[PDB]
């Protein structure tokens, strides 16, 4: 059967991809190419044009995605040639690099070595490339709460953050082979970061609040044509809300809504007053200032459904079938003021696409 | 088929309620009379306690409802034995008038005879007991736009509106035997409305808002175990987000977010200013405020999803499988300051309950 998912996965995915690339012709052909090295290995391998355009259509086919108008101009990074603990380390240095683009964020893609026998060659450790640590002990609540766990992690492992509210997390991954993984610090020249003010109220920076400029989620899965690229880091640019709305203000996370009411000048005594919903929006309007005035890309959520509703019609002019799942699409903050809120979407899984997996640690 | 449609229904519900209600013992009983009673009449007729436990679950099963910790203490208004028009407008006058409660808004159903062989007694063309008329015509839109269709065929049936933004539509219902409804006008002393003012902000009295204070949704089935009362108008009070960030704010509504950015001081120029988050918050300000002054029943979100969160727990203690439809229970402001938008429910529809119908008009 595991061969079998695998040769109607590759039909699928071939057929489907050569039509796009206008590659009808040369289909029948690679078919039994793919069919006798399956036959002969157990697997195929992805030429770089098949993988290049099957990252794009994940990215395309990714129902939560707001931001996919821009799909097919991701810039994916063939790294299925690393052996190496230093390579891989390398490669994700570069990936930052590259992304980060002083700035100008370029949404990438690396991919590794895929999955040969559901045995990973390079096992990633950390949610997102750039993220802050975590720590919680008698009573005492320190960084991201998020990431406690994989902070205590690499803590096991010899690392030590200095317990401020934002210590970047080393990277962390293992490769096949190793019982244990390897934990390498950001230096701090790749890693950009946006102090949080206010365009006109001068106490916010009091909040002494900041956030990382490049989000890259490393604990994804990249399926294509049956083939499982379980270490494939990926990064667009932030929307807006996703610092403001969630990061910063959440209970569970930085949890700033309270701080936030008082340096704005309101009582955070009473509901009816709104004051959650006031300071979201002060904490969300200086999220996009201090972004734009840094010079560091971010998107508003009015912009963001405005792009995705440009996708939509896209997909439409292609024949293309839309996927989408209205829970995640719609922003956190005033979401009736899009027109995703107005509409429904068919939250069908479609192939190529981006899949959650198990953590490796806790 | 039909006939067993009716009897199943019926075994459920009698079960379920006369447990609820501790009369498991005079279940085997009833159901023989409502059997007999099928057989020889082609239906049944509920008792008072049936009818009002009945319309009672209905609310408690509404899954996109998060009014419904208050579900068991719904004043159910039983007028099955209407037979003219005259008797159906003095029960809705009458509704409207115990309802309103110089302000106390209190919970309400009025239930009128259900349908007979799918055959209507009482028609009610009314979406809302009390609602604003609209208008569209050359460039012209005056009103609520979501009352377009009503209004015109209203004004078909000799009603005409003086084209204020803010008509009280007549009440417009059918009886059984007439090929047209018939609509009354509302007493004006029956009928609270609002004035829209902000807490600090002197000019928002400027735009002219208001609102009424009573929804009482008029065109909605009961459906309670197989007997369909396709009239049976209920209400409770607003929650606020209703009027504030939908009834004034969609732009196919009201559409007030650049009037009322205007009177705040702010530019309605940039996504990334978000204004229209900013007017969102100070208008959902204002509408509470307002009706907080008056003395005119209303909720805030936050603590209705409390009260949910209640409700919630109320179903776990009880045995009682919760369903909900998210997509509906989260509001429509800050959703994500609500502990509904990080939980998931179950959208399975449980009987008794409360179901759309096709409109009569249009
Ligand atoms: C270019 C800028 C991009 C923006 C602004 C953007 C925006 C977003 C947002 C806001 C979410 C939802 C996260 C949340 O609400 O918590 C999301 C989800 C997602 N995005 Fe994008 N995105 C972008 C690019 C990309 C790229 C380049 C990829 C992959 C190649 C991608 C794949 C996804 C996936 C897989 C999810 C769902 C994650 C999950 O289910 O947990 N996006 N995106
Ligand atoms: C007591 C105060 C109540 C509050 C604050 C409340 C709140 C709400 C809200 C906010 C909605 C969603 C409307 C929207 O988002 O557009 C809703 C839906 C609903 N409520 Fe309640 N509600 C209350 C009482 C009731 C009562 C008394 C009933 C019936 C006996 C009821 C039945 C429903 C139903 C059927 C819906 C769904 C309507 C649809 O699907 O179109 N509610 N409620
Ligand atoms: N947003 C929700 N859940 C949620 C809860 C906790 C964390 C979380 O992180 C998304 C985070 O992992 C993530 C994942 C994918 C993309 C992003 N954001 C980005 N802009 C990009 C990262 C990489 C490319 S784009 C961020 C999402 C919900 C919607 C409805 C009910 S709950
Ligand atoms: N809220 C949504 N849809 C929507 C769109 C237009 C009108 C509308 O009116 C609800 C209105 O008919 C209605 C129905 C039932 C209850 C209320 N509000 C009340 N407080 C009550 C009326 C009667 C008892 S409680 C109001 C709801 C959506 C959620 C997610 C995607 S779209
Ligand atoms: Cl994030
Ligand atoms: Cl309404």
């Amino acid at each position: 059967e595991e061969k079998e998912i695998l040769w109607n996965e590759a039909k699928a995915f071939i057929a489907a991809c050569y039509q796009e690339l206008g590659k009808a012709a040369e289909v029948k052909d690679r078919l039994a190419d793919i069919k006798s090295e399956i036959d002969l290995t157990g697997s195929y391998v992805h030429t770089k044009e098949e993988l290049e355009h099957g990252a794009k259509m994940a990215w395309r086919n990714s129902n939560r995605c707001i931001g996919r108008l821009f799909w097919n101009s991701l810039n994916v990074i063939d790294r299925r040639d690393v052996r190496t603990k230093e390579e891989v380390r390398d490669a994700l240095f570069h990936h930052i690099e590259t992304a980060t683009n002083n700035g100008k964020i370029r949404p990438t893609i690396t991919i590794f070595p895929p999955e040969e026998k559901g045995e990973k060659q390079v096992e990633i450790w950390n949610h997102q490339l750039i993220r802050y640590a975590g720590y919680e002990s008698d009573g005492e609540r320190i960084g991201d709460p998020a990431s406690c766990s994989l902070t205590a992690a690499c803590e096991e492992l010899g690392w030590r953050g200095e317990r401020t509210d934002f210590d970047l997390l080393p990277l962390i991954f293992r490769m096949k082979g190793d019982e244990q993984p390897v934990w390498y610090e950001l230096p701090r020249s790749l890693v950009i970061e946006v102090p949080i003010t206010h365009p006109d109220i001068e106490a916010f920076s009091d909040l002494e609040l900041k956030w990382y400029g490049v989000p890259i989620i490393s604990d994804m899965k990249l399926e294509v044509g049956g083939i499982h690229y379980n270490a494939a880091p990926f990064n667009g640019w932030y929307m807006g809300t996703e610092i403001g709305a969630r990061n910063l203000a959440d209970e569970k996370r930085y949890d700033k809504l309270k701080k936030v009411a008082s340096v704005i000048g309101i009582a955070a005594d009473y509901n009816t007053d709104l004051w959650k919903d006031q300071a979201l929006v002060e904490l969300n309007k200086a999220v996009l200032h201090s972004y734009k005035k840094q010079g560091v890309s971010i998107v508003d959520h009015h912009t963001a459904a405005s792009q995705f509703k440009r996708f939509e019609e896209q997909a439409e002019e292609a024949g293309r079938k839309l996927t989408g799942d209205w829970t995640w699409l719609i922003p956190p903050i005033s979401p009736a003021a899009t027109h995703i809120f107005h509409r429904s979407y068919d939250n069908s899984i479609v192939k190529p696409n981006y899949f959650y997996q198990d953590k490796p640690y806790e």
